[PDB]
């Protein structure tokens, strides 16, 4: 039976193919002691160990905007999630993991091999992560709005190709719109400036922020009363309350000058995308607008990217977006299809093909 | 019972003589996959499977200007035919092919080597073109201006007898006007390029094109107003206007300079062919104008034959175009009669005399 | 009833003795196909037949200057007058046939043995051509110019008797006055060549020229003015205009040197005859110029002759051309004449004197 | 000093008389240009300057079979063959012009007409181009066979009489079998179609076609072996092959009805012109038979003719063709040894006498 | 004097006719300040002016593959060209302008009338671009391949004819392969996508792209070694290190597949468009590839380009390449040349002739 483990910048999504849903999901973090031990405690914390201790903790993400920047901390995620959470010996499982399209190529040479001469993997394989969501909705046909922690990406696929130059690749996903909501809290007065504090902030995106499907008569309807206030208890007892905040932050996404960037919100690359592909398959692509990760599942996402991309297609187009509830572990799920199938098993990258050409072997097996 | 196949260089039609219509008519086109495969798909796609995929394919015409270039192509395609829109066995059904007049020898050759060695045909028949057309029409005198999308060409026939002499051929026809219609949408701003977005021009020419009566004042009418200019939806919701275009694009059947050609306009070949036939059969000529094939069946492309032939004629000449609505599958037409008559029977090339003398048996056979 | 048959070098008149006007009249001639048959037609075509589709046929005449050079295209031409013109069975009916005289012997011996063994005539006669217009014309003394497509022949007869010693033959009729018309239509840029073309030259003759009066008299009008020319229609519509080849193609007739033969004239053949002729009978036969045959049809040809013969003979003689208006059928009339005469009944050669005599009979029984 | 122009229907020998080879040969055609001007070029190009421009011009022929069908276009020629090739004021050399026999009167009247009233000519002459060729020879006696672009023509001439009723013509010539070697080029694959790529025909037949002393053993040699295939290459690099039409083109001057005519070959022409003769010269003119012109120049023609002509003849006669090596240019040597015979001065038709009576003078004046 | 103005997709070159460069070179750019102005600043910026303020400014091209796509953008930069870079009043000079074939007929009729009506040019002229291309080389025959930021194009020229059925046009030129480096540089790491940063890898492009004489070969001796790889600062002094990117991108305009694109190479594209011509020109117009723009720039074009069209063409033919070292500016000195000729002095459009017809006065004035 083979591993699947989405790596995303936030998550870990890690399983076995064959089930319906990852059976170890923790945060993607390496927390060590910024403080003086008195007491006569590890040196490093991984994972949700991290995250009940991280008062004292430095947290750090080893991967930002889908890009492993810490090879030893992002090591010790990998071992975590091998030993500790899976409980598995990963040298007798083929291991799939996912990355963003238009990564660096010695992201996935070092993937391979950290795989084969760490863990020792027998066989492994790097998906696109787009593509995975494809295989999770049961569709060959679908342009792919996957957005998490670290990349916003978009693949149109049409009957099982892709359009690669069609590929738009977004560094704006859920840690930007945390960072951003950061920002704009200190409007009211609340101050969040530790790696510990910023994990509070995500957990009140999560729960508070949403959509607006019209923005601006939103921010009128925030300034005429407070029937969108609401309230948020701290791990320490106090209550803070936000307001326009709650659809401020999400609005990033749609117009990401907010935070300082020049490119445009996700529905226009959406329709760039689609408008790079050929004319005889955009209304295909109109019709199968798949939204997949974690940064799609804000309230009112689905109705606002209908309305935005509605407005930009011509108007006989039927735009129609795939919103699935479980399209926050879309990425794992497809991967734990794709790992189920019988024409893949050809497609794994063995340990006797690593020896004969080197971590490079990857570029021309994987897309 | 026979099969009629007529290999156009745009559209194949196929059927069982007695039949009064094709029964399986589709596009002449193979289509191969030009982007990178994802999900785990054929490696060609033939007629109209490959019309409805074309979006992610590269198209290619096996036959251009009535001459197959590409005999692998041309396999598959006859292969489809036979197996796949027919549903039968070739092995046992005597098999009548058309050609378009002054065609290579070597066309002919291959396509009887190919019926009896790879199709295992018992019998075969390779007729005209321009004289099937004339079966179609009950008719044993005309002159048969068959024009198609690779070859327009004339045969004068008088009392079942060609005058070969009078033969006139064009490379000029359904194709070269899509070509040149592609090229002057782009005064507007249109641009198709791809092989794909060709069909969806030549879609564009079937139906908004026509002939004008008078094209010199048909384009200071069209400069005066907008009564002339009509929409089209491309397949993705955009919609263009053309006007002049509707009238140009035909226009050159009658002028082939607008694509840089030296020869003489459709109406001028016709009477340059009428003008090489005997005086004693020229009046009957003039009175039997059959026009056949699909470059034939512009609204007012009739009107305007009669018109310019009329102006070359003598004055009391009785000039007559025959021009039935059915005429799009005259040729097939005319070979479903042929390949029906009892006097026939005797013309087949069969399997045994063919094995005593070659390939080259199709040229002391069939004219 | 006999059956009259005049085998002219143009035309076939046959019919029934009695009667007072053929009841077939076509042309001598055999088509045969030239072109290629493509429409699954006769191997060849006779007489009224292969005039309607001479466009595609090459026209032979059996018969040159009164001599059968193609026995077997002769044998065609008299069944198709025996069963599809005058529709009888010819082994029940004495058969009259025609010839010019000083023609060569095997001629009339093998039309005998044609007629008795090929069509098995029970009798038949060869009688001359000239002395069959002296019946037609009621008269017993005369001198006969018969001039038809092939011969133009002088028999002077006196109450009954031919002079045969004085009989004139000249290779100067029709169908070179046809020939010497289409050479001289080449002046005006009108190119007649094929054998149907020569149908069409033959047709304008016969509607548009006449002998003129004063021949140089004649040319000099001609070239003051265009009150002579006149306009004739092609069958393709085609108008062609002529003037003094109108007069200069009969003018042959009278001057044989127009195309290079050194023979007398037709008035001075006329005149030698005379001359040769006892001086007793010479002004009996002044008065009785009997003039039959298509090439004595031209207008003003008998007020030429009468003028030509008048300068030739002496001033006391009246000179008297007998020209009826049925003179172009007087061969046959006189022949239709002869067969029925009673005192004709012990003239016929029978099978019976042939059967012990051969072929050779004709020649002690017929003039 | 006499200026002597051969205005054939393809080339223009132009000299002065006393020489011994034209001095000026070029192509008698005028090109216009069909193409957009784009560079800040004439409006017509004449000769070799239309030849080596021929890309991009559309080319035409004023003289078709012998005859002037432009006059515009042809004084164009005449006017850049006086002021460009001879470099010679035409007012003051007398010029004797060259034609075919059995033209139109309107086509010598005309250049009559021009060399007077144009040029200014002091005296002209239209001699027929097949005596001119008995000039050349040095003969006064012989059937002279004169075959260029436009004419095939047969003149017997005996003891310096011509029988003018014994003159062929046969409007089937070089361009006639060039339009013929297009049509057969097309079995290969090879399409000539333009004007200019008519030019590039004309080459491939003077180079490779040759004349089959036996034309069925010579079809079955082709198709036995290759050694009669030969290569041309085209003005862009292209290399063509061709096989049996090297002998099949020539072939329609022996079997007119490749293309479709009625008419006999040369040889059966040459007969019967022979045979339209007086009994008493016809063994002169058989020992004398004169070819002469550009489309008796293909190899093997005069081994032909003799081989044909032998056939038809009695076995008795000697049959002699001569076939010069400088035949092509035999109409002009001929008229430029008339043009210098002292004998001829009396001949010229002068100003002074074209003014008195017209152009019609070139009637009574030339043969 | 004139103004000569070229308007490229990428730069603007502008001076004076007479001169044989460039007055004024700036880029086709205008920004927008994208960030908050705080000290108490213009509102757009032009130009050089763009280009060292373009870290705080969004930057936008007006015209776009040929067309200009923002007119009142391309307003401000004729405005800057004319009175800040020339320092000129247009309402003295007549302005020469040029344009890519096959473009819109409304972008030409829109620079008519803004150049009429808010310039008040005296007279202008809309010249191709191509064309110019040729009078900056001295010829008058030749096929240019002119390749700028926005079009490559073809238009073969004979003896300053233009074939306008034979001229391509791909809509892939320098800005293209700037965006695919672009992708192309992220995987090494390197993140370029503001409009700023595009402008940072196309400075790239121009210093270490060139084209490869085997691309294959290239791509196996830079995974060998690192003789290649070339190193390059950035603005912020951060260095980056390319290997096989620097003839990857250059690779785009012989294989149009790397970004997408069905269209054939530069290579094939010439190919086509001589193939397309009449065979008698192509040998010239073999030996007369004309090279101009940007984009034919890079090193070692000429010489793969000399070797693709080598292996496309008969081996008979002589391939040569021009590229001259000044190719760069070849569009605006043709046009400074053609605007000087005294034969153009009667091509300029006037005011005058403006006012009567309104501005599709173009085109009938300017191919
Ligand atoms: N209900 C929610 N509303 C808004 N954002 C959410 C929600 N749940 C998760 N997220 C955001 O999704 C991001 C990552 O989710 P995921 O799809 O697992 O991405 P990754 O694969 O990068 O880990 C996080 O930044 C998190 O803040
Ligand atoms: N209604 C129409 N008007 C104009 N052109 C048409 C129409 N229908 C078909 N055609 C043209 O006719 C051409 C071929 O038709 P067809 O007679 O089947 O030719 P072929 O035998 O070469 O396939 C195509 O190029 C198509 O564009
Ligand atoms: N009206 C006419 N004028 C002049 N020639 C005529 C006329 N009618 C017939 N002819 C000519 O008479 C010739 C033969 O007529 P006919 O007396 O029947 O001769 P034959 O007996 O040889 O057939 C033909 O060549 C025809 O051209
Ligand atoms: N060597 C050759 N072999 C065959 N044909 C030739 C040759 N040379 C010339 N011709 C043909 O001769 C024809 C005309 O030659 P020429 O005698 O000058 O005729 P004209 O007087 O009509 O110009 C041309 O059609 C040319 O193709
Ligand atoms: N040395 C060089 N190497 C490669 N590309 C170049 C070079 N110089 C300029 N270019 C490219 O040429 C393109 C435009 O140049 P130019 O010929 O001025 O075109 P335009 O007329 O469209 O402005 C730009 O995209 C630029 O990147
Ligand atoms: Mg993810
Ligand atoms: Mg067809
Ligand atoms: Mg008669
Ligand atoms: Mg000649
Ligand atoms: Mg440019």
């Amino acid at each position: 039976t083979a591993l699947v483990c989405d790596n995303g910048s936030g998550l870990v999504k890690a399983g076995f193919a064959g089930d319906d849903a990852p059976r170890a999901v923790f945060p993607s973090i390496v927390g060590r002691p910024r403080h003086q031990g008195v007491m006569v405690q590890k040196d490093s914390y991984v994972g949700d160990e991290a995250q009940s201790k991280r008062g004292i903790l430095t947290l750090k993400y080893p991967i930002e905007h889908g890009i492993i920047t810490n090879w030893d901390d992002m090591e010790k995620i990998w071992h975590h999630t091998f030993y500790n959470e899976l409980r598995v010996a990963p040298e007798e499982h083929p291991t799939l993991l996912t990355e963003a399209p238009l990564n660096p190529k010695a992201n996935r040479e070092k993937m391979t091999q950290i795989m084969f001469e760490t863990f020792n993997v027998p066989a492994m394989y790097v998906a696109i992560q787009a593509v995975l969501s494809l295989y999770a909705s049961g569709r060959t046909t679908g342009i792919v709005l996957d957005s998490g922690d670290g990349v916003t990406h978009n693949v149109p696929i049409y009957e099982g190709y892709a359009l690669p130059h069609a590929i738009m690749r977004l560094d704006l996903a859920g840690r930007d719109l945390t960072d951003y909501l950061m920002k704009i809290l200190t409007e009211r007065g609340y101050s969040f400036v530790t790696t510990a504090e910023r994990e509070i902030v995500r957990d009140i995106k999560e729960k508070l922020c949403y959509v607006a499907l019209d923005f601006e008569n939103e921010m009128a309807t925030a300034a005429s009363s407070s029937s969108l206030e609401k309230s948020y208890e701290l791990p320490d007892g106090q209550v803070i309350t936000i307001g326009n905040e709650r659809f401020r932050c999400p609005e990033t996404l749609f117009q990401p000058s907010f935070i300082g960037m020049e490119s445009a919100g996700i529905h226009e690359t959406t329709y760039n995308s689609i408008m790079k592909c050929d004319i005889d398959i955009r209304k295909d692509l109109y019709a199968n607008n798949v939204m997949s990760g974690g940064t799609t599942m804000y309230p009112g996402i689905a109705d606002r990217m209908q309305k935005e991309i509605t407005a930009l297609a011509p108007s006989t187009m039927k735009i129609k977006i795939i919103a699935p509830p479980e399209r926050k572990y879309s990425v794992w799920i497809g991967g734990s299809i794709l790992a189920s199938l019988s024409t893949f098993q050809q497609m794994w990258i063995t340990k006797q093909e690593y020896d004969e050409a080197g971590p490079s072997i990857v570029h021309r097996k994987c897309f």
